[PDB]
Parts: structure tokens; C-alpha cells; sequence
């Protein structure tokens, strides 16, 4: 596994609404945010053989 | 941890001093595959589980 456990994409900006659909953020969340997508990168020993 | 104990590379082209100047060195030249930043891109076992 790696030590910063993610190694994720850089740009999200959360959303709020405005009627039918979604627009933006609305003084919640900024150009930072951090989710992997898919699982953690990790490798592969075989460490009893 | 990798192969080479580096994260991959970068340039740092080489400089050395003219008095108040920064010219770049004759004997430090284009390219040489110089240090990284910071430490490794190292990973995580837990080998005793």
C-alpha cells in the first residue's frame, strides 16, 4: 500500500442547486478536493514464498 | 522501495557563480539527472501480517 494511501485527482469544486439542475458551489467548497477514483493503488508481494 | 531510490527524476540544469550573477556552469551541463525533492516515492507493507 502506499504511504499517502491515494494518489487522486486534483480539481472537484462541490455543487449547489438551483432548480432542475446543479450549478456550483455556493460559499461551501473551494478547488481543492480529494477522492481516488476506483480503489488504492497498491503492488503485489508474495511474502511466504 | 524503487529501483533507483528516487521518485523518477527531474533536469536542475547547472549554475554556478559570477559575483552577484547567476551564469550557468560550464562543468554542470544540460541534462544530468540530478536529485528529486523531499524523499522517495516509497510504499507500505505490514510484513508481519
Amino acid at each position: 500500500f502506499p504511504l499517502g494511501g491515494s494518489a487522486a485527482t486534483d480539481t472537484y469544486s462541490g455543487i449547489k442547486a438551483n432548480g432542475q439542475t446543479w450549478t456550483a458551489d455556493d460559499n461551501y467548497a473551494d478547488r481543492g478536493a480529494e477522492i481516488e477514483s476506483g480503489n488504492i493503488f497498491a503492488m503485489e508481494i508474495n511474502l511466504a514464498a
